[PDB]
């Protein structure tokens, strides 16, 4: 390996053998299907709101999350890069297709196929990730680094549905050798939206824009229908010139087909026929190739540029509703764009490629953390991009302020914006992106007191219920089914109108907002309290024995969705107790002297009555009325994590909050598979874990980050590192499972999942403390 000197991988990125097996992988174990799309997976490319594509570290393109909200995992073939190489003065060279594998059935037959193991290395450290091709066969050493520009504090080029692929090769040997890199892409106008005839008047055009020491050529492939659908728009790929290569292309070539109408040509000089045939597809699908070709002589470098781009300006959602994407704001609306996407990168890629750096840089320098914690702290940011990413720019046919948002909990469930699961997932909106934060949660304020009188059949029991009660906040914002951010509370399995912590976590979510975006915007507590003042009153109406704190109902009403809490919890009431601190401080803030006084009486009373009913002298009970109410849980104190990160001091005294996370780490977590897995939810006074329901059994990603957060906020440094560092383990080392750019929710004792690509694990950002 004498490429990876060239380049400029830092030592955090993940990495992992280009077609390495992985042995141990994790399944779900499950009676209803769940998705589980193998180990076989990279870091994402593309934008928020833009759909997103997995390449994977195999190099497919195979994980489509183009339709917004769908995750479809299939490769298509004819997408790939391809290597030829001659030495100088022999007779033949040496085409290879740079992918870990081969077709299924006889499309493409012709190509080469199969690139040999041990032959190169792909590493991801999100946004950013490389792939190095040092293979016995090939003299010539390459590299590529590969990202889309995902940038903190910027809503404009993060919403890009776009890739660039700096190629970088290096010529170790004695010898002079001929070079070409090849970019093929199929026509994917089709792949999904549209119902009959799919790749019927799809077509592929060349642009080449020639000016003064520039040129650019792409193809755009597209279709002849001036239709405004879902299905309609295009996609391109392209290649910038550099000194010392030149640029070859083909058209259209066959994807539905042997592929040697084109592999004939590269395979030959790594030349194409730069035949330009606009002649649109009726069946067979069509594709597209643009090439760069050079010579490298002993010790020389060359890096040039590849970009791709698509133009998919709607989006639509099942219940038929039909949005505008974020980009659509910055290139059009009418999806006949995609070069002006493509222009843009080629001509800007190196001014986002220090941008990138200038946001890593804070931590990537900080030698104080190991690398470990920065791979998992970069690479679980996949996730915005990757979570079924929703971000319109208008209604198709109808223009306001602002632009909704929303990101997915997960594929399997699929909601927008779970609140329950964004109090712990949403940590990177509000550090890295605040002001799509704060449209989230203005969003939450306008639901409050929706009334939607309709009913719906409750999973767990059987029961009616109705949709939406006024003044307690909804648990999603709707589904990709359905009509996202107009039909609330997709979610059924059981009613959240009755949750006890959705009411509480609002509340704590709009004053979080307010502090980590430095104590200013008044605005936005203006605009939201109403809405708190209405949630924490709701919730005192539940207040069944008159202890000033709602009651869990011995039924799951709230997160743990399957885990009964009866009387006063732990984890309910210490949200509750955190709430009505943030409402006192938001009183005051806003000179609301009344609210002020309410919220420090009802506070008082309920931290008198929480400690009391609770507190057993070693940590705090998971409730007052369950058969193994005793039981020690992990998130136990969730509302004094909240509590240290909104700054509003104790909540419960230093010495029992202490004692409290000493005894999870003592047992969640080191006496749950030698504290190797994370911290399992439930164990049982005696060290053993609790089985009275299978998510007492189960570590959650999510909780797991944030009580390492919790940990590192009480000075318990290093049990917040090895508490985290079990999740790690697990989601991305060669003894884990194999989770890597799909993180679930959770696992049991033997590794296997719920619920990958999952939101709550973003949790992993309220660890930058000081940040
Ligand atoms: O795994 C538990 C979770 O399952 C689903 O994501 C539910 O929508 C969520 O509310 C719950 O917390
Ligand atoms: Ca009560």
């Amino acid at each position: 390996d004498k490429i990876s000197h060239k380049i400029d991988i830092p030592d955090s990125a993940w990495t992992i053998g280009i077609g390495e097996k992985f042995k141990n992988a994790g399944h779900p174990n499950v009676k209803y299907p769940m998705i589980d799309d193998s180990y076989v997976q990279g870091a994402p490319l593309g934008g928020f709101g833009a759909g997103t594509i997995g390449r994977t570290y195999n190099g497919g393109f195979s994980r489509w999350h183009l339709e917004i909200g769908k995750n479809k995992y299939t490769t298509v073939y004819a997408n790939q890069f391809s290597v030829f190489q001659k030495v100088e003065g022999n007779k033949d060279g040496v085409a290879q297709v740079l992918y870990a594998g081969e077709p299924e059935n006889g499309y493409l037959s012709s190509w080469k196929w199969d690139y040999p193991k041990e032959s190169g290395m792909y590493y991801a450290l999100y946004p950013n990730s490389w792939y190095t091709y040092t293979n016995k066969d090939l003299p010539v050493q390459l590299a590529v680094k590969q990202f889309s520009p995902i940038i903190p504090y910027n809503y404009k080029e993060t919403s890009y549905p776009v890739a660039v692929f700096k190629w970088t090769a290096y010529n170790p040997t004695n010898k002079n050798v001929d070079v070409s890199i090849m970019f093929t892409w199929q026509n994917m106008i089709g792949f999904f939206g549209k119902q009959v005839n799919v790749n019927s008047g799809n077509f592929n055009k060349i642009i080449k824009d020639k000016s003064k020491d520039s040129e650019i050529v792409a193809a755009v492939m597209g279709n002849i229908s001036n239709d405004n659908e879902e299905w309609n728009g295009e996609y391109s790929i392209g290649v910038k010139k550099v000194p010392g290569v030149d640029i070859s292309y083909k058209a259209k070539f066959v994807t539905t087909g042997d592929g040697s109408d084109l592999w004939h040509e590269f395979s030959k000089n790594g030349i194409l026929d730069n035949k330009d045939d606009e002649t649109p597809t009726k069946q067979d699908g069509i594709g597209s190739a643009i090439a760069v070709n050079f010579k490298l002589q002993p010790g020389q470098t060359i890096e040039v540029p590849f970009a791709l781009s698509w133009d998919l300006p709607i989006m639509k959602f099942g219940g038929g509703d039909k949005w505008y994407k974020m980009y659509t704001k910055y290139f059009g609306k009418n999806g006949k764009n995609s070069f002006a996407i493509l222009k843009e990168a080629l001509n800007n890629y190196q001014k986002w490629e220090k941008m990138i750096d200038d946001w890593q840089k804070p931590i990537l320098s900080n030698k104080s953390k190991p690398d470990w914690y920065k791979t998992a702290l970069f690479n679980e940011l996949y996730y915005l991009a990757d979570g079924g990413t929703a971000w319109e720019n208008g209604k198709v046919g109808e223009k306001r302020t602002n632009n909704m948002f929303g990101l997915l909990e997960c594929f399997d469930y699929n909601y927008y914006e779970t609140l329950d699961v964004r109090f712990y997932g949403s940590f990177p909106l509000v550090m890295l992106w605040p002001d799509i934060e704060k449209q989230v949660m203005r969003q939450f304020a306008d639901t409050i007191n929706v009334q939607d009188s309709s009913e719906f059949k409750v999973g767990s029991n059987g029961a009616m219920a109705v949709k939406k009660v006024q003044g307690m906040i909804p648990h999603d914002l709707g589904s990709s089914y359905a009509l996202p951010w107009i039909k609330i509370n997709a979610y059924d399995w059981q009613n959240p109108n009755i949750w006890k912590d959705l009411n509480s976590k609002y509340v704590l979510l709009v004053y979080r907002d307010y502090v980590l975006t430095g104590k200013t915007d008044k605005e936005f507590l203006k605009y939201t309290w109403k809405s708190v003042k209405t949630a924490l009153d709701k919730l005192k109406e539940m207040d069944k024995d008159n202890d000033g704190i709602p009651d869990n109902e011995g039924i799951p009403d709230q997160t743990y969705d399957t885990w009964s809490m009866k009387g006063t919890s732990a984890y309910c009431g210490s949200l509750w107790l955190a709430a009505l601190k943030a409402a006192q401080e938001i009183g005051k803030v806003l000179k609301d002297n009344e609210a002020y006084i309410k919220y420090n009486e009802w506070y008082k009373i309920a931290q008198q009555n929480f400690e009391k009913e609770l507190w057993n002298g070693e940590y705090y009970n998971f409730d007052t009325e369950s058969d193994h109410k005793d039981s020690i849980m992990a998130d136990q104190l969730a509302g004094q994590w909240y509590a240290d990160i909104l700054r509003l001091g104790d909540i419960l005294p230093k010495d029992h909050v202490q004692k409290a996370l000493k005894k999870i780490y003592e047992f969640n977590v080191m006496k749950f598979e030698n504290g190797k897995m994370g911290a399992v939810n439930g164990m049982r006074p005696d060290g053993i874990v609790d089985e009275s329901d299978i998510q007492a059994q189960e570590v959650w990603t999510g909780v797991t980050y944030a009580l390492a957060s919790f940990m590192k906020y009480r000075g318990m440094t290093e049990e917040a590192y090895n508490t985290a560092y079990g999740v790690y383990k697990m989601t991305y080392d060669k003894s884990g499972k194999g989770y890597w750019f799909r993180t679930p929710e959770a696992w049991t004792k033997d590794g296997n999942y719920k619920a990958s690509m999952y939101m709550r694990p973003l949790s992993i950002w309220s660890m930058e403390v000081n940040y």
